[PDB]
């Protein structure tokens, strides 16, 4: 089986919630990430994929970012990144984001497969890996998770 659609429904403890789409037409193309959350502060939140669909603990169980290839946190952009780091989205003045994203690192397929992991939106801005410091090469300090969900097939 391939994957060509995946969906994730982020929730926590408060006011944070949204549905999350990707798609994927082909194997070796871009994911298209998009979809909406509310209940944001206005600005930036970090946006990352983490290694495990799990909480069975909490934020340990879902592990740290996913990272197959071994190297340090940085933009979505930046060549030196890890696969799960898709930057920040941003919220408006009402706490809404509109996610619009386009990714060729993930994939809903292969090595570099989200599918069945944990899709998390922070409190704070992602750093890009800028921040000067060793919580910046591992998490670009987001701070705490305001929601998560497992990433699931949808088509
Ligand atoms: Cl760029
Ligand atoms: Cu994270
Ligand atoms: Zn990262």
């Amino acid at each position: 089986f391939m994957a060509t659609k995946a969906v994730c429904v982020l929730k926590g403890d408060g006011p944070v919630q949204g549905i999350i789409n990707f798609e994927q037409k082909e194997s070796n193309g871009p994911v298209k990430v998009w979809g909406s959350i509310k209940g944001l502060t206005e600005g930036l939140h970090g946006f990352h994929v983490h290694e495990f669909g799990d909480n069975t603990a909490g934020d340990t169980s879902a592990g740290p970012h996913f990272n197959p290839l071994s190297r340090k946190h940085g933009g979505p952009k930046d060549e030196e990144r890890h696969v799960g780091d898709l930057g920040n989205v941003t919220a408006d003045k009402d706490g809404v984001a509109d996610v619009s994203i386009e990714d060729s690192v993930i994939s809903l397929s292969g090595d570099h497969c989200i599918i069945g992991r944990t899709l998390v939106v922070h409190e704070k801005a992602d750093d890009l890996g800028k921040g000067g410091n060793e919580e910046s090469t591992k998490t670009g300090n987001a701070g705490s998770r305001l929601a998560d969900g497992v990433i699931g097939i949808a088509q």
